[PDB]
């Protein structure tokens, strides 16, 4: 997250931190995610596409820090890793960048709600906030494009939804952005999501309710003028979500 402010898991109870174990013994952060139900976390496919081995991932809920423990946090293994079959990456755009991870503790249980662990509601069929609406993003992503390390404390910021019409302009992203995507940015181009924030949630208050409107996916640079962050439009994948989370 470029700019923005540091926060705690208490204020983002649905945020999931996903790590990958290495042959040696080191565990590195991979991507963010969101708990949409006790046993399911939603994230982005590009995060796991090169290493689709479910056994090498660890999911943390109720965690505020990157490399240290938080009281109340819960550790989970990945029972099932579901990547989208039509995922593909072009020059800039990442298509169908969404994924599902069925989690389970070592005892075989799913998440237990608490003050630091809660689910986030999914949107309704083709029911997104109006463009211009302010939404929040959260992540352990880079604070600056030139950094090679991630912040130790979780961060959050607020950006505004941009219409497809504006985002499809020549100086923006042209035809690379489709209707299955959502653009969002800071009108001043000072705050934005960045590398390491992938998979995280773009949350918007929709009719009084906190809704998982987008998933951090891609963008040209970070906090660059006329280069909004692009998010997977969750409201367009409800069918895919429901069909895979059944049985
Ligand atoms: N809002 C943003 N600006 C933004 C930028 C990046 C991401 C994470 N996703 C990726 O990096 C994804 C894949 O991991 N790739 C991209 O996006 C590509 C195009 O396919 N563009 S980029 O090379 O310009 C990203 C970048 C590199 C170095 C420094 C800053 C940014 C998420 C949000």
């Amino acid at each position: 997250i470029i700019g923005g402010e540091f926060t705690t898991i208490e204020n983002q109870p649905w945020f999931a931190a996903i790590y990958r174990r290495h042959r040696g013994g080191s565990v590195t952060y991979v991507c963010g995610g969101s708990l949409i139900s006790p046993c399911w976390v939603i994230s982005a496919t590009h995060c796991f596409i090169d290493y689709p081995k479910k056994e090498d991932y660890i999911v943390y809920l109720g965690r505020s820090r990157l490399n240290s423990n938080t009281q109340g946090e819960m550790k989970f293994e990945v029972e099932n890793l579901i990547l989208h079959k039509d995922y593909s990456a072009d020059t800039l755009a990442h298509h169908n960048d969404i994924a599902l991870l069925k989690i389970r503790s070592k005892e075989g249980r799913c998440a237990q709600p608490s003050r630091t662990i809660q689910t986030i509601s999914l949107p309704s069929m083709y029911n997104d906030p109006q463009f211009g609406t302010s939404c929040e993003i959260t992540g352990f992503g880079k604070e600056n494009s030139t950094d090679y390390l991630y912040p130790e404390q979780l961060k959050m910021t607020v950006v505004k939804l941009i219409s497809h019409r504006e985002c499809q302009q020549p100086h923006y992203y042209g035809s690379e952005v489709t209707t299955k995507m959502l653009c969002a940015a800071d009108p001043q181009w000072k705050t934005d999501s960045c590398q390491g924030d992938s998979g995280g949630p773009l949350v918007c208050s929709l009719q009084g309710r906190m809704t998982l409107t987008g998933i951090v996916s891609w963008g040209r640079g970070c906090a660059l003028k006329d280069k909004p962050g692009v998010y997977t439009r969750v409201s367009h994948f409800l069918p895919w979500i429901r069909s895979h989370t059944k049985e």
